[PDB]
C-alpha cells in the first residue's frame, strides 16, 4: 500500500456559487475533520451483569481549517459571500496526490475569524458546521472532481 | 497575487468624535477579529438519513487589540472618552501596505485594561464588541480613507 | 514472569461485518482503555464514626485509539461502514507478543475524527463507547484468535 | 461477531428498547385512503386513563378503602416543527375547522408494526414562533371512543 | 453546487423548517389603510382551542368515554422590546383605551404569505422596566370571532 | 462617524430600545408640589388588564366563540433597595397608614417624557432583610380608575 | 479481610442499604401461574396513606386538636423503558382493557424475599416517545383493598 | 481621603444601602423588661398588606374600574439557625404553648434606630434538621392590631 | 489552645450551631420498654402551627384586623434510607396496620437531651426505589394532642 | 511624545486613614488595572440585516497588585487596617517619572493574600474591587500629588 | 529521627479474596492518598466581628495508584476480580523500609484504566474510593503484616 | 528597614491538645495564606454616573502548607489526631528570624493528603480552613511565643 498519506496532500475545496469551479482555499496550513455520534442510555435494571447499557444516537460533523490569509484570492472572496448571505456551502476534501476525493457535504460557515500578529503574516481560521450527511467518498464510488 | 499579507501592515483605526480624522491607534502590537454565527437545530426524525440537521443562525463580531500603552497620544485619549461617554465608536481595519480598507463598523469598548510589569514596558489591552453589521470592505466598493 | 509488556506489542483489532476476519486497525500508534464504576453515597447519619459511606454503582468502558491514517486500509474501510450504519461492532485487544487476547466486547463508534497537519502525516482518532459488558480475557479462559 | 460469540452476543431475542425516532403519528386524510405522517414531528405522548370509583362498605373487616374501576379515556399530544406548506398540516387544519372526527394511528416505522388507532378530535391546534428559534407547533387530540390497541390485535399495518 | 448533486442537494421540495425570525404580527390602523408591523417583537404565541362535550351513555358496549367537539376560540400573545414612540405602539394604546376591536394578521415576511387574520380585543397590555435590561412589553389579544386561516384560504398577502 | 456613513450609520431615526435604567416611578408628596423619585428603585412592572364578556349566541353561523371588551383595571409593582430615612420612603409609609390615594407617574429621564400617571393605593408594602445581602423593599399599587397614558396625550412632563 | 479485622470489618449484621436495582415490580398472568417482571423497569414508588378524623372537643384542657386514624389506601407508580412485544407489557394492556383486577407483587430479587402483594386496578397506562431518547412507559395502579406487607407476614416469596 | 475629594467622595448624604446583617428581630420577655434578640437570625420578611374594595358603578364615565382601600394586616417570617438553650428560644416556646401575645420589635443595630414594633402571636414555630447541615428553624408571627412604624413616630430606640 | 487565648477562643459559652446529624427520631415499641431509633434516618422536619381567629369589629379605630390565636397542631416528616429487616421499621409497619398511636420522641444524641415527645398517627408510610440509587422511605406522623416540649420541661431523656 | 512608558515607573499609592499621606505601597512588583463594561442584547428580528444588536452595559473596575512583602512598612500597616475595618480605601496610580497621576478611586480590599516559598523571599498579592467610578486623571485636570 | 522517607519505600497492598495474603501490587510507580473533610457554614450575622463562621463537616478519602502493568502478575489477577464482582477490597499502605503499616481501609475499585503507547511500556492507573473509615495505623498500635 | 523577608523564616506552628506546647510542623517547604472578602452588588440606577456600586461582604481565610512528610515526628502525630477527632486547631504563623508572630487563629483540617513519588521523597499537603477571625499580630501587641 502507501503506508501513509502526507498531510500536505489533503486540501479543502469550496464550490463557487454556480458550482462550476472547485476553488481550493488559498493559504491552507491546517485541517481537522470531526465526526461524532451521540450515545443514548438504555440502562434498565432488570439485566444481570453490572455494566451500563448504551446505544448509538445522532451523528454530526464539523471542519476546522486555518492558514495564511490573502484577501484577493477568489476562494476567500467566496467564503465572505457565503458568510454574509447565510447560504449553505458545498465543501469537499481532496487528496491532491492520489487524485481522489475524500469527504463532501453541505456546511454552514459558523466562524470566519483571523489574526494579525505584528511579527508574522495575517492568518485566518474557518469553522464549518455540518449541514446534513457527510458523504464518505472513500467508501462510495465517484466524487473525483480535481480543481 | 500577493500570496500573503505581512502582519505589521494591518492596523486598527478609530474615528474621532467629530469623525473628520481617522486616528491610527498608537502602540499597536496585536490584532484579532472574531466573526461568529449561531447554528440552529431543526432535527425532526421524520427525515431519513442519520445525520443531525442544522441551519445557520445569528451573526456577531468583535475585535481584540493589545500593545504598548502611550498615555499622551491623541488616539488613546479618545478611547478614554468613548469608554467613559458610553458612545458607539467607528472602527476600521486598514492594510497600510496595500492601502485597502478591510472592515468598518460601530463597536462598543467592552474592555479597556492594561498591565504594568516591573521589568517590561507598560502594555494595554482593548476589546470592542460589535453593534450591528461588520462591513467586509474586501467585497464592497469603497472604504479607503487612509490616515 | 515478564515484569512488563512493551507498548508496541498491544494492538486493537476489529471484527469484519460477517465476523470471519479479525483485522488489526492499520496505522495504530496509541491506545487507551478506560473502565470506570459509579459510586453511590449512603450516608445516613445515625451511624457512629465520622467517615462518609459509599457503595458500588454501574460499570462502563471505552477505548481511545489514534495513529496514522491510510484510506485504502480494509480495517479503515470497515470502521467507516460500522460508523455509517450505526451497527454495533466487535472489538478485541491483542497482545501480539504473548499471543494472548485481553479484552473483547461490543462497542459503538462514538467518534471517528482525523486531522491533517501541513508538515506531518494525516492522523486519525477513534473513540469506541461500550455497548454493555467488557469481558476481560486475562481472567476468563479463551479468546485467542490472532489475526 | 464471532469466536463462538464469546464476548460479543449478537443473538437477537429482543430489542430491549425502541428509539423514539421510530414512533410516528399518522393521520388519515379526508377520503380515508392515504395515511400521512405529521411533518416536523419532535414529540409524542399518549395518555390512557381509567376512572376509579370507591365502593368502600363500612361493615367490612380490615381497614382499607375499597375501589372499583370506571370509564376509560385516551388523548394524544404531539409537538414539533411547523411547516405551513405540508399537506399533513393542510389536512389537520381542515379537520380543526370542520369539527369532524379524525382518524389517527401510531406507527413504529422501524418495526413496521401498528400500535394504536382511534377516532379523535382536534381540541387544540396551537403553535409558537420564538424569535431565535424555528416555529414550533403543538397538537392536542382528545379521544372519541375506544383507542384500539394494535399490539394485541392483528392487523393495522398501513405504513404511510 | 455540482458533481450531479452527489453530496450537496439544493433541490427545493420543502422548507423543512420556518425560522421564527420570519413570522411577524401586523396590526391594522384605525382607518384600516396601513398595516403596521409591531416594532420590537421578540415572541409570538397563537392559541386555538376547542372544548369537548361528554355524551357517555350507560348503554354503550365497550368501556370508553364518548365525546364530541365543543365551541372554538383563539387568542394571540406577543412580547418584545417596547418604544413608546413607534406608530404601531401608538395604535395599540388607542385601541386599548377605546375598546375598539382590532384587526390583526400573522405574516410570514420571508415567504410573503399570510397565515391568520382576525378581529381581536386587547385583553392585556403590560410592560416591565428591569434595571439591568431593556424595558419590554407584553400584549394579549383575545379572539372575537373566527381566526381566518390564510394557509387554507386564498388571498391575504398584504406585507406592510 | 464618517466616510458618508458607509459602514457606521450614526443617523438617529428611532431609539430601537429604551434601557430599563431610564424608567423610574415618581410619587407626589402630600402637598402635591414635589415629585419624589422612589430611592433605591431596581425593578418596575405595569399591569393593565381588561375583562372579556362572552356573548356566544347559539344561533350564529360560524363555529367560534363571541366575546366583547369588559372593564379595565391597572396596577404597578415596584421593588428595590430600602433606606429608611429617604424622603420618598418616609412618604409612602404615611400614605400607607392614612389610607390616602397617592399620585404616581412614570418618568423616562433620558427622553424627559412622561409615560403614565394616575392615583393608586399601596395595597402592599413589604420588605425582606436577607443576612448575606442588602435589605430590599417591594411596593404594590392598585389604581382606582383611569391610568392616563402620557405617551398619547399632551402635557405631564415634570421631571422630579 | 484479615489482620483480625483491624481496619476492614467484613462482619455482616445488616444490609445498611438496599440498592434500587434490587426492587422489582411483578405481575401475575391471567391464569395466575406465571409471575412476570415488568420489563424495562427504571423507577418505582409505593404510596400508602391514612386519613385523619378530627375530634377536637372544646371541653378539653390543653390547646391541641385531637385526631384519630381514618381509612387506608395504597397505590403503585412504575415508569421505565417500554417494548411492546414483551409478555409482561402484553398482559397489562389486556388487564387495562378488560377492567380485570391484577395481582401485583414487589420483590427484593437480591434478597429473594417478597415485600408487598395485592390486587390493584390499572388506573393509568400512559407512555411517551421523545424523539431524542427511547420511548418510555408509565403505569399507575390503585389498590382495591388490603396491601399485605410480606416483610411482617410469613410466605409470599415466589421468585419469577 | 484628600486632594479636595477629586476622585474619592466619602461625603455622607445618605446610606445608599442597608446591609441585611444589621437588621435583627427582637422580642420582649414575659416581664417585659428584657429585649432579647433571637439568636441565629438569618432571614427576615415583614409583610404588610391592605385590602381593596371595589365600588364599580355602571354609571361612571371613563372606562376603568373604581377601587378603594380596605383593612390592613401585617405578619413577620424569620428563619435561621436554632440552638435549644438560648433565652430567646427559651422564651418563644413559653409564648407558644401559653398562647400569649408577644411584643416584637425590628431593630437596626447599626444606626441604633428602631423600625417597627407590634404585638404578634406565633402562628407557626417549625424547624428543620437536614442530616448534612445544621438544624434550622422558622417562625411565623401574625399581628393583632397596628404595626407601629418607628421611622415616622418618635421613640422606640431600646437596643438590647 | 493558649497564649492567654489571644486569638483562639476555646471558651464554650454556647453552641451557636447544632448539626442535623445529632437530631434523631425515636419511637417506643409495642411493649413501651425500648426506645428505637429509626434506622436509615436522613431527614427530619417538625411542623408546629396555630390557628388564628379574626375578631375584627367595625367600630374600632385604626385600620388593622383584630386576630386571636386558635388551636395548635403538630406534625413530623421523616425520610431516609430504608432497610426492610430493621427493627424500627418492623415496628412502624405494625403501628401503621393496627391504627395504634405511636409514642415518638426527638433526641439530640450529642447533648443527651430530649426535645419533644408525643403521641402520633402514621398518616403516610411511603417509599421509593430509584433504579440508580438506594431504596428510600418517607414517613408522615400527625399528632393526636399536645407535643410536649422537653426543652422547657424537666425530664424525658431516655437515650436509646 | 515618549512613544512608551517604562513599566518600573507606574506605581500604586494609597491614602492613609486621615488622608494626609499618600503612601507608595512598599514592595510593588506588578500591577494590573481592569476596566470592563457589560453588553445588553436588543436583537429584535423585525429589523433587516443579520447582525446581532447590542448597547453599552454597566461599567466596573478592579486592580491587582503583587510584589515582595515587608510587614513593618507603613503602607502594609494601612492596608491591613482597611481590610480588617471594611472601610473604603482611596487608591491612585502614579507615573512617578512623569509626575502625572493616571487613575484614582475608592475601592474595597477584596483579597489580601501572600505566599512564602522555601528558596525565595516572601511575596504578597492584593486585589482591590472598585466601589464606584474610576476617575481618569489623564483627561481630567488636576490630581498630581506625588508622595 | 529520619527527617525523610524515600518514596520508593511506600507501597500499596491488597488483601486477597480469602484475606490470607497481603499482595504488593506489581509495577507500582506512584501513590496518592487524598483525605478530605467538608466544611459547613454557620454564618449567622447576629455575631459581632466580621469573619465567616464555619464548622467541620463530613470526612472522606481516596487512593490513586499508577505504574507498570503486567497482566499475568497474580496481584493484578485479584484487582480484576474485585472490579468485576463489585466486592469491597481491603487496602493497606505499607512502609517496607520502616516495616510499619500506615493506613488500612475498605475501598472500592472505582476506576481501572491503562494506556499502551507504542514507544513505552503499558502503564495502568487505579482509583480506589473509600467505603467508610480510613484507619490511620501511624497512631494506632498493630497493623504490621508486610507480605 | 528590611525591604524583604526571607521565605525560609516564615514558619507554621500548631498548638498541641493541651495547648502548652507550640509545635512547628516538621518538613514544611511551602506556605500560602489566603484572606478573602465578599462583594455585594448594590447598583440602584437612580444614580448619575455609569459605574457599578459595591460594598464589602464577609471575610474568610485559609492556609495551604506542603512539604516533606515524616511520620514519627510528634507534630505530624498531632495534625492526624485533630483530623480524625474533628477538633479545632490553633495555628500560628511566626517569623523565626525576627522572632515575631504574624497570624493566629482556629482552623479545621479540611484536606490532609500526601504524595509518594517513585524517584522522590514522600511529600505531604495540608489545608486549614478557619472558623472566624484570623487575628493578625503585625498590628496588635502580643503573640510572640516561638517554640
Amino acid at each position: 500500500a502507501a503506508k501513509a498519506v502526507a498531510g500536505k496532500d489533503v486540501i479543502l475545496a469550496v464550490f463557487n456559487a454556480a458550482g462550476d469551479k472547485l476553488l481550493a482555499v488559498a493559504g491552507q496550513q491546517g485541517l481537522t475533520v470531526n465526526r461524532s455520534k451521540d450515545s443514548i442510555e438504555i440502562t434498565s435494571k432488570d439485566t444481570v451483569g453490572g455494566w451500563k447499557s448504551k446505544i448509538g444516537g445522532m451523528k454530526e460533523w464539523s471542519i476546522e481549517n486555518d492558514g495564511l490569509y490573502v484577501a484577493d484570492a477568489e476562494s476567500h472572496k467566496e467564503l465572505a459571500k457565503y458568510f454574509e448571505s447565510d447560504s449553505p456551502v458545498c465543501v469537499k476534501i481532496i487528496n491532491q496526490a492520489s487524485k481522489k476525493g475524500l469527504f463532501g457535504g453541505l456546511a454552514i460557515v459558523a466562524d470566519y475569524s483571523f489574526e494579525a500578529p505584528f511579527d508574522e503574516a495575517m492568518t485566518y481560521s474557518v469553522k464549518l458546521d455540518g449541514m446534513g450527511a457527510l458523504v464518505d467518498l472513500t467508501i462510495t464510488e465517484g466524487g473525483d472532481q480535481m480543481p
